[PDB]
RNA sequence: AUUUU
C-alpha cells in the first residue's frame, strides 16, 4: 500500500481520529499513532494511489481541534 | 451509506477490529461495536457504515463465515 | 448475547 505521514495530532490522538478521517477517501489497511502521548504524528496506509492522493490532497491543511494538520505521502 | 450487522465478534471487541477487517474493503465512514452498558462487554456484534454498494457487497461476501478468533463470523446488510 | 450502544 501507499504510506500516509500525519504532523500535527494533539496529545490525545487516537487511531479512531485517523481511521475517521481517511476511511472516507477509500481503502484504508492500517493507522498509527506514534507515541512516546501521542508525538505529534501518525501513519496511513492506503491501497489505491489515487484514493491516497484525494485523501491526502483534501485534508492537508485540515484544522483538527485547533492545529493545522500536515498530510503527505511518507518520505524516507 | 450502506449500513452492514456483524455478529460473533468476541466480548472484549472494540472499533480497532471493525476498521481493520472492513477498511481494505473500501471507503468506511463509521464503525460501532454495540455493548452491554452495565458491563461495558460487546454483546457480540457491531455495525459498520460502508459509501459505496458494491465494496459493501464485497466485504460482507468475503468475511461472512469467515473465522474471528474461534467463531465464525456472520456479516450481512443490516435489517 | 442476532440488528445501537
Amino acid at each position: 500500500g501507499w504510506c500516509i505521514f500525519i504532523y500535527n495530532l494533539g496529545q490525545d490522538a487516537d487511531e479512531g481520529i485517523l481511521w475517521q478521517m481517511f476511511g472516507p477517501f477509500g481503502a484504508v489497511t492500517n493507522v498509527k499513532v506514534i507515541r512516546d502521548k501521542c508525538k505529534g504524528f501518525g501513519f496511513v496506509t492506503m491501497t489505491n494511489y489515487e484514493e491516497a492522493a484525494m485523501a491526502i490532497a483534501s485534508l492537508n491543511g485540515y484544522r483538527l481541534g485547533d492545529k493545522i494538520l500536515q498530510v503527505s505521502f511518507k518520505t524516507n
